[PDB]
């Protein structure tokens, strides 16, 4: 064995803060911890030690300025955001309901299993948005979740509100069932929705039977069909990855998304996180980590995408630092922990093969130049020109006009969000974020968390502490018993 780090974790029994050791063992990264009352625990932290060490070099420590709570009990008990948090809200979640038209066996929110209805008012949601916009820099992206947001009749008005509040990106996490109605999808599109974060467990029926309790695959494909018909070209497929259920369909999901790249902008795989409601078989067997996913991509894409093509999230953090000094304005920085997730971008050519952007562009060299020019940054245009002149030396699909890609990359360096958006329409994002549970919790990771829930009590809580420590507290305070809520609201709320 070989000790890598010391950190703090949580006891899976009593959720107490306990010491933890991260160590290399048989080519894998495991985490060991000891609760003074419940003994010692062991879990797989990362399935590949070599990729763990490689990602460790992209560490980036951010900074916050606007807080909502104070230091009282220490991390992870002071969410949030307390003075010791190291990242501002990049993507915010607002749970608009705990009601749902499904009853999935796997659900980190554990919806419908409380006998109480949590549905913040339009005015509560606007106040939560104001808290998010008060940050420095203001939160640029917001996602409605739950729960199933489409069971609220005012969801189009909520989407319009997010646009009126200044959010550049408005996202909808949904099972997509109500989106089989093409007129409703039109209402969401006209309301200003940016992206549909679509639950999508596989390309065959069995993953939906195991994870959702029924075959939703025809409904999923109908949603994709309706998105083509109305021109909604920003869909992200979200497979909950479970070993023994859909780890064999990683390539199939990618290939199906590539066939529909006109509407599908990405696939964000989510390894099953043992929070909320998990069936006893998935809880015991289906533990999979980020490098295990990277291995599945390389195996099930026949080498088209390799482990060299995947980068951690904070690798692009210096890009925001460069634009920040280039414009003298605070920019949202992807300062999450290097072991929270990974991503790559691929182009789809004529035959259908997948060319990662790392295949024909020296991304590691581009980031190297960006880091070099941060110290040096009339001279700023020369720096941009030097970058513009050094970009051809770091460069491929024939159907890709590489000259417009260069212009969009350089425009992104000028805080041009519309260039960032247009650049994503040329590519297919393949990513994976592994949310922590009580078994693999790492305080050093969650301190840099960039994905936060806005709560009705004026707090902003990192995703991984909210779903392990805070969700029941918050929802119970602001919920109404089901029997009384039904008798005071219509089916739409
Ligand atoms: C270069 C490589 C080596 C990799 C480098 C590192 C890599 C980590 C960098 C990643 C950067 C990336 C996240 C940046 C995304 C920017 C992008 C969203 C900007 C907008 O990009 C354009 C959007 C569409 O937006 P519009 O054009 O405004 O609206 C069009 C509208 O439909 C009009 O009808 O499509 C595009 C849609 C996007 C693709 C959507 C991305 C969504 C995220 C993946 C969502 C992540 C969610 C979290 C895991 C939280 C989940 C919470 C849940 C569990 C409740
Ligand atoms: C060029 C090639 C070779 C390499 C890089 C490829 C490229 C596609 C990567 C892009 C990475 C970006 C972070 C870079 C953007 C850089 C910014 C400085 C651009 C600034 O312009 C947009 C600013 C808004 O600024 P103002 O409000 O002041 O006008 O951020 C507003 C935009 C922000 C970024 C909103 C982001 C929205 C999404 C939904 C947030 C997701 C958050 C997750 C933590 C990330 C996903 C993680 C994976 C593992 C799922
Ligand atoms: C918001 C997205 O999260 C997915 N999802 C639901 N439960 C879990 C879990 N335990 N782990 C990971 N992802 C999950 C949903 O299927 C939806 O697509
Ligand atoms: C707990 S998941 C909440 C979002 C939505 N119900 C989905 O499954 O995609
Ligand atoms: S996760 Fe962040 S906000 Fe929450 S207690 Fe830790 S440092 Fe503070
Ligand atoms: S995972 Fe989503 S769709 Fe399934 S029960 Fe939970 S909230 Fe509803
Ligand atoms: S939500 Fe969890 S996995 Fe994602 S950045 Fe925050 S702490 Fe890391
Ligand atoms: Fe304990």
């Amino acid at each position: 064995s070989h000790m890598e780090k010391k950190t703090l974790s949580l006891c899976p029994i009593c959720l107490k803060r306990i010491p933890a050791t991260i160590l290399e063992e048989d080519g894998k990264i495991i985490i060991k911890k000891t609760c003074p009352e419940h003994g010692e625990f062991k879990d797989i932290y990362w399935g590949d030690a070599e990729l763990y060490k490689k990602f460790d070099k992209y560490e980036f420590i951010g900074k916050i300025e606007v807080t909502n709570t104070k230091v009282k009990n220490g991390c992870p008990y002071d969410c949030g955001l307390c003075p010791n948090h190291k990242s501002t809200t990049i993507l915010a979640n607002i749970d608009v309901t705990n009601r749902c038209n499904l009853n999935c066996p796997i659900c980190f929110a554990n919806a419908n299993k409380s006998g109480k209805v949590y549905e913040p008012s339009f005015e509560d949601i606007k106040r939560m948005m104001e808290n998010l916009r008060k940050e420095i820099p203001p939160t640029p992206a917001i996602q409605f979740a739950g729960g199933e947001p489409t069971v609220r009749s005012d969801l189009p008005e909520l989407i319009k509100l997010a646009r009126d509040m200044g959010f550049l990106h408005v996202q909808l996490a949904t099972n997509g069932i109500k989106l089989k109605n093409i007129n409703y999808l039109k209402k969401l599109k006209e309301a200003g929705l940016s992206t549909i974060y679509l639950q999508f467990d596989g390309i065959s029926e069995k993953p939906y039977l195991v994870a959702r309790g029924k075959n939703l695959l025809p409904i999923k494909q109908k949603v994709i069909e309706n998105c083509k018909k109305v021109g909604f070209d920003s869909v992200v497929l979200v497979p909950t990855l479970v070993r023994g259920v859909n780890d064999n369909e990683v390539g199939g999901i990618i290939r199906y998304a590539a066939e529909n790249v006109d509407v599908v902008r990405g696939i964000n795989f989510q390894p099953v996180s043992f929070t909320g409601r998990v069936d006893e078989k998935t809880l015991l067997e289906g533990r999979i980590t980020i490098p295990d996913f990277i291995k599945l991509v390389e195996e099930q894409t026949d080498g088209e995408i390799t482990e060299e093509d995947f980068y951690p999230v904070p690798s692009v953090a210096p890009i925001s630092v460069l634009v920040e000094k280039l414009t003298n304005d605070r920019k949202p920085t992807l300062s999450s922990h290097q072991h929270c997730g990974t991503s790559t971008y691929v182009f789809v050519d004529e035959d259908g093969k997948l060319i990662p952007i790392t295949r024909f562009i020296d991304v590691e060299g581009f980031l190297e130049i960006v880091k070099e020019k941060i110290e040096e940054i009339m001279h700023d245009v020369k720096v941009l020109g030097e970058i513009a002149l050094k970009l051809p030396s770091l460069i491929a699909p024939k159907s890709v006009n590489i000259k417009k890609i260069i212009d969009l990359i350089l425009s992104v360096l000028k805080s041009d969000y519309s260039a960032l958006a247009e650049l994503h329409y040329h590519m297919l994002m393949i990513s994976c974020m592994h949310f922590m549970d009580a078994y693999n919790f790492d305080v050093k990771r969650v301190m840099r968390c960039c994905i936060h829930y806005a709560t009705p009590d004026d707090r902003i809580i990192p995703f991984c502490t909210y779903n392990t420590l805070h969700r029941q507290e918050v929802e119970e305070k602001f919920s109404i018993p089901l029997e009384e809520w039904k008798r005071m609201h219509k089916i739409g709320g």
